């Protein structure tokens, strides 16, 4: 029926996008720290925002500062302050800069932005497995953001389907900002599987090594959901297993 795959996360899933049909899951009504995923919300209230005529592409917002030393960030690598709204998206997405979705998560709704992300939760229709704490996905007081491999698909399938230019940003393994500074992508398999274009990654020591990605070939779009794998390489073994599964 659905295969046997042996995969180092402990949670994992694949979807076809077209009719949300499962074609492999593991663990995927389980509860899981998501951490920097969270990052897609964000992403998407951005994305809204500018379509909205709520918020502009060339807007310079300071960074935050993070008082959490271990978490990415955009000020450490650059130690500049002051970025445009497009450079911290871009940042935000290619090298999971925690300062830079904090940031925007400001400039959006101040210190309400976590409920802003939940109602959007909500309204796009995730289930009450799902918790956002912080734009970034950075702990809050001892509140991790949490997920099911369920509700992380309809939210990277409503993310796309709404905003299909988002992975005109995740499918690039540099960005050049227009600042001028040269961000990496965290994907590994930009360039490995065929087809892939997305989506992001996570990590904590609570959360593991996790993945979500996306590829389309032949019309037919897949989404793909690993979380707490073991290492950064293997979040990318199981994805390629996800991958094959999802285009079998
Ligand atoms: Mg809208
Ligand atoms: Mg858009
Ligand atoms: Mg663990």
């Amino acid at each position: 029926e659905q295969p046997n795959l042996y995969l180092s996360a402990n949670a994992a899933a694949v979807y076809s996008v077209e009719n949300g049909e499962a074609l492999y899951e593991q663990n995927a009504d389980k509860v899981m720290p998501i951490a920097s995923l969270s990052k897609l919300m964000t992403a998407f209230l951005v994305l809204e925002a500018v379509d909205n005529n709520e918020l502009s592409w060339d807007e310079k917002l300071d960074l935050v500062r993070l008082d959490d030393p271990s978490a990415v960030s955009l000020y450490a690598i650059t130690q500049k302050r002051t970025w445009s709204v497009r450079d911290l998206y871009s940042a935000m997405l290619t090298m999971s800069a925690n300062d830079a979705a904090e940031t925007l998560g400001d400039r959006l709704d101040g210190a309400d932005f976590p409920k802003e992300m939940n109602n959007q939760a909500k309204k796009l229709g995730m289930s009450s497995k799902t918790t956002f704490v912080s734009a970034s996905g950075l702990d809050v007081d001892g509140k991790s953001a949490v997920s099911t491999t369920k509700d992380l698909f309809l939210l990277s399938s409503k993310l796309i389907s709404t905003h299909p230019e988002v992975l005109e940003t995740t499918s690039k393994p540099t960005v050049t900002t227009d600042k001028g500074a040269k961000l990496e992508s965290t994907n590994d398999l930009l360039g490995s599987i065929q087809g892939l274009d997305g989506l992001k990654t996570g990590f904590t020591d609570e959360a593991g090594y996790c993945f979500i990605g996306t590829a389309e070939r032949g019309g037919k779009r897949v989404i793909s959901i690993v979380l707490d794998a073991g290492t950064a390489e293997k979040r990318f073994k199981d994805t390629e297993k996800l991958m094959e599964v999802g285009f079998k």
